[PDB]
């Protein structure tokens, strides 16, 4: 199947490339190779961007 994560907290983007999301959104991780900001896609909203990885939990 598909691995997803759940947002634990709200985040409002602090850069142009960051993804804004609310607590409880379902996220898929596209790339995690650049440190503690991961490139993610929201399955909930369809938006894409960097997220702080400490804001998510495993499904």
């Amino acid at each position: 199947g598909v691995t997803t994560f759940v947002a634990l907290y709200d985040y409002e983007a602090r850069t142009e490339d960051d993804l804004s999301f609310k607590k409880g959104e379902r996220l898929q991780i596209l790339n995690s190779s650049e440190g503690d900001w991961w490139l993610a896609h929201s399955l909930t909203t369809g938006q894409t961007g960097y997220i702080p990885s400490n804001y998510v939990a495993p499904s």
